């Protein structure tokens, strides 16, 4: 579908709405698509001008073109805004698209979007995360890496849409993506230290609310529960799924709070 192309290359984007109301930005993770968005976009197209685009080589044509940064990603969506001319805007950005959604809020003002959505952005690494990291780069083997993830990811869930999702969506993307996106995760932990520190690092903060609801840790839910005592830009919000796409699983509830945050 529409397809205005920025800065190297494309991307596919789909546009959902009355162009004149309130325009919010559906981003994915790495190795996704605009489909990631399939059940919560219909829904914010009553409130929303509501654009769900797809990053370098992630469009329907899969294209190549030079390795990148998630810096330049950022570049992308920056080239986005001003080739449509849309000077007043929120996004909403799923997984490690988190890291381009704080770059944009830092390259832009606070004063000019002064609030975000992430989801389901993992705000502390673990041992374990780290391996993963290192299993998806393998030449020979990216697949048991990827693999990994989803049995993680998916959990115990019979839910049609997610499984869907983590069998005809990310699996199709090449190696070639599924390793630039663990290069490009792991390099942004090692700037960064994580999430947390990343967004305690901008000079001037927006309201951020993280709707989540996995890693599947009470330890994890109180940390954020107290980072926010702690931080009042910081708000927290969680869906009980079992999954990690909290936007498939859970679409009403997603769209809610994306509905009570934005205004």
């Amino acid at each position: 579908m529409q397809s205005l192309n920025v800065n190297g290359t494309l991307m596919t984007y789909s546009e959902s709405g009355d162009p004149h109301a309130p325009t919010l930005f559906l981003l994915s993770g790495w190795c996704q698509d605009h489909r990631l968005f399939k059940n919560l976009a219909p829904l914010l197209a009553r409130d929303f001008h509501v654009i769900c685009p797809d990053w370098r080589g992630h469009d329907a044509k899969q294209t190549d073109s030079g390795d990148f940064d998630s810096q330049t990603l950022a570049q992308d969506l920056l080239a986005f805004i001003d080739a449509k001319g849309i000077r007043d805007f929120q996004m909403v950005s799923t997984s490690h698209g988190c890291w381009v959604n704080i770059d944009v809020c830092e390259q832009l003002g606070a004063a000019r979007l002064p609030k975000t959505i992430i989801i389901d952005w993992l705000l502390q690494p673990h041992p374990g995360f780290w391996q993963q990291l290192a299993e998806g780069q393998h030449p020979t083997e990216y697949v048991a890496g990827r693999q990994s993830f989803f049995d993680e990811w998916a959990e115990t869930t019979d839910n049609a849409d997610v499984l869907n999702h983590l069998r005809n969506e990310m699996p199709w993307f090449h190696g070639e993506m599924w390793q630039r996106a663990c290069r490009e995760i792991e390099a942004n932990y090692r700037t960064w230290g994580s999430p947390l520190d990343r967004m305690d690092s901008l000079p001037q903060k927006p309201e951020i609310c993280h709707i989540y609801s996995q890693p599947l840790s009470q330890d994890y839910r109180q940390l954020q529960l107290e980072f926010a005592a702690g931080h009042s830009w910081f708000h927290p919000r969680h869906i009980p799924g079992r999954t990690h796409f909290p936007s498939l699983e859970n679409p009403v509830a997603v769209a809610q709070a994306i509905r009570e945050f934005l205004q």
